[PDB]
C-alpha cells in the first residue's frame, strides 16, 4: 500500500496521543489501549516493507519516492516514538534524505514523486501556493523530528531555519486562508510569527474562529487546527477559545476518503489545547 | 483481509449516506462525492473476493463463516445499494445464509465463527447476553436489507419475525444496557416495542439521554445510536433531543481501533434524525 497504509494507521495513532494527552482513557477503557497499540506497531512495521534504499518513502517500492509521504511519516513516526518503539535510524534517516536530497537552496522543498492517494495530503491537493504548503508541512515534520533526531542530524536546525525564511519572504503575499494557517504555524514554531504575519495570520480568519475556503470542509479543520496551534504556541489564549469552540463542532469524517490531514490534525490540536 | 476490508470502507459508506440524507455536500464539497463513492465500489469489489461459495464471508476464503460478519456485510451492502450498484445475488444470497443456516427453532441466530477482530463488533464483544445481541444485530440487518430480498426471499419475513419473538421473551430479564438498546431497536422494527419493554428500554437510559455501561465509550455511542432510532421510530420526539444532543457530544473515532460499530451506528442515526 505505501500510502494506504499510512491512511489506515492515522486514526488510531493519533487517538491514542490524544486519550493519552488528555488523560481519559478511564471513560474509554483502559484495557482498549494495549489493542490500539498493537495496531500501530503492525502499522509501523508494515511502513518499513516501503522503506526504499534511500530512507524514503513512495506507494510502491518500485515507484519514485514522495516528498510529502516522506515527510508526513516522520510527522507520524515522531509523534508514534511516544506510544510504540520507533528506531532512530528510520525516522532520521527520512528527515535526513528529506534536508539532503528535496530543500532548493532558497528553502524550498520540492515534491518530485507526488502521492497517487491525493486525498491524503489535505489542502495541499489545491496546487495554489504548494510550494508554501510543502515548506511548511515539511518543516513542521521536521521541527516534530528534532527530539529525536537534532543530535543524530545537526544539519536539521538550519534546513529549518531556511525553511521558515523562506515562509517568512512569502507570507505576507499569500492568498489562501489555507497556507496562511499551516504557514503561520510553522512560523510561530519558528518563532517567527511576530508583528507584520501575526495580523495577517489573524486577519485570515472568519469570525475569529476558523481559516476557511469555501466548500473544503476538511480543508478547513485541518487549516483551523495549525491555526489552533500557532495562538497556543503564542500563548494568546484570547483568540483560542473561538477557535476551539468550532473545530470542537466540525463534523469530521474519521476514516472517511479524504480525511486524512484532518484527523492527525485535530485531535494533536484539540490534545494540545487540553495540555496547555 | 475480509474484515478488515469492511472495517476500511465503512466511515466512507455511512459518511456518504450522511451527507446524502442530510443535505450537506455544498459546505463538505460537491465534487468530492464522486471519489468517495469510487472508494465504495472498490470496497464493494474487493469484498466480493471473500464471498465464500455459500454466500457467506470469512476474513479468509480458508476460514469458516462468520455469522456476523455476514450479517455485517449484508447491513453495510443494504445501505450501499443506495449509494452505488449491489449485485442483489450477493445482498439476498447472503441473508438466505443467515436465514437457512443460522437460525435456530426459537429464532436465535448462532455464531459459528467468530470474527478475528473483535474490535469491530462493537458491544457484541462482550459476550454477556451474546445470544440476544447477535439475534438483534442479525434481525436488524436482515431488516434493513427487506426492501431489495423480500422479494426474492419470501422467507425473510417469517425469519424476522422468530427472531424478534425470542428478544421480546428475553427482553425484560436483560442486564445489559447495550443489550437492551439493541434489542430496544429491533422491537421498534418490530412495532414490539410496547408497554413492558417501553418502559425497559429507557429506564435502562442514563439521564435520558444514554444507554450506558462504565467504560465502554464506543459500545455507549453505539448503543445509544440503536436508542436514538429506536425512539425515532416510535415518534417519541419528547426523549429525543437529550438523546441527540449526548451522541452529538461523544468524541468518537472514525477509523481508529475499535470503532467500526459506533461509526455506521452514530452517523445512520443522526442522519435519520434529521430526515425525520
Amino acid at each position: 500500500c505505501g500510502e494506504q497504509n499510512m491512511i489506515g494507521m492515522t486514526p488510531t495513532v493519533i487517538a491514542v496521543h490524544y486519550l493519552d494527552q488528555t488523560e481519559q482513557w478511564e471513560k474509554f477503557g483502559l484495557e482498549k489501549r494495549q489493542e490500539a497499540l498493537e495496531l500501530i506497531k503492525k502499522g509501523y512495521t508494515q511502513q518499513l516493507a516501503f522503506k526504499q534504499p534511500i530512507s524514503a518513502y513512495a506507494a510502491f517500492n518500485n515507484r519514485p519516492p514522495s516528498t510529502w509521504l516522506t515527510a508526513y511519516v516522520s510527522r507520524v513516526f515522531s509523534l508514534a516514538a511516544n506510544l510504540i518503539a520507533i528506531d532512530s535510524q528510520v525516522l532520521c534517516g527520512a528527515v535526513k534524505w528529506l534536508i539532503l536530497e528535496k530543500q532548493k537552496p532558497d528553502g524550498v522543498f520540492q515534491e518530485d514523486g507526488p502521492v497517487i492517494h491525493q486525498e491524503m495530503i489535505g489542502g495541499f491537493r489545491n496546487t495554489k501556493e504548494a510550494d508554501v504548503s510543502l515548506t511548511a508541512f515539511v518543516l513542521i515534520a521536521l521541527q516534530e523530528a528534532r527530539d529525536i533526531c537534532e543530535g543524530q542530524v545537526n544539519s536539521l536546525p538550519g534546513s529549518i531555519n531556511k525553511a521558515g525564511e523562506y515562509l517568512e519572504a512569502s507570507y505576507l503575499n499569500l492568498q489562501r486562508p489555507y497556507t496562511v494557517a499551516i504557514a503561520g504555524y510553522a512560523l510561530a514554531l519558528m518563532n517567527k510569527l511576530e508583528e507584520p504575519y501575526l495580523t495577517k495570520f489573524l486577519n485570515t480568519a472568519k469570525d475569529r474562529n476558523r481559516w476557511e475556503e469555501p466548500g473544503q470542509q476538511l480543508y478547513n479543520v485541518e487549516a483551523t487546527s495549525y491555526a489552533l496551534l500557532a495562538l497556543l504556541l503564542l500563548k494568546d489564549f484570547d483568540s483560542v477559545p473561538p477557535v476551539v469552540r468550532w473545530l470542537n463542532d466540525e463534523r469530521y469524517y474519521g476514516g472517511g476518503y479524504g480525511s486524512t490531514q484532518a484527523t492527525f490534525m485535530v485531535f494533536q490540536a484539540l490534545a494540545q489545547y487540553r495540555a496547555d
